[PDB]
């Protein structure tokens, strides 16, 4: 995976560092087709920040299959007791199936980000969210 040093020098700028390094490993440790990395995220304002984000795959039981469905999660430098800001990200071959808890851009809207509470909700918590959700409702279609 990453190293909790190397987590902890890539969220320098966080004002809750230790936590946030502890989440992250126990995602990574768990989910090993998620990866860490820093990049950009461009605000509403239109000011940007360099933000790290998990980005990579979840396992998603659908039909009788499992499913590798793509996601990136960004944190917030008050992570953890902001929620992350969540998306769906298909590839070229893929195209994003909208609903309820998903929108157009693949932006995934959820009970548990809404009422997110620390440290009641944690990155695990609402990654058990996702793949129940996904399991009825796949967020992303790959064929016809």
């Amino acid at each position: 995976a990453v190293s909790e040093s190397q987590l902890k020098k890539m969220v320098s700028k966080y004002k809750y560092r230790d936590l946030t390094v502890r989440e992250t490993v126990n995602v990574i440790t768990l989910y090993k087709d998620l990866k860490p990395v820093l990049d950009s995220y461009v605000f509403n304002d239109g000011s940007s920040r360099e933000l790290m984000n998990l980005t990579g795959t979840i396992p998603v039981p659908y039909r009788g299959n499992t499913y590798n469905i793509p996601i990136c999660l960004w944190l917030l430098d008050t992570y953890p007791y902001n929620p992350p800001i969540c998306f769906v990200k298909p590839t070229s071959s893929m195209t994003i199936k909208t609903g309820k808890h998903v929108d157009a851009n693949g932006k995934i809207y959820l009970p548990y980000l809404h009422e997110w509470k620390h440290p009641q909700s944690d990155l695990l918590g609402l990654i058990q969210v996702m793949i129940v959700v996904f399991g009825d409702e796949p967020p992303v279609f790959s064929r016809p």
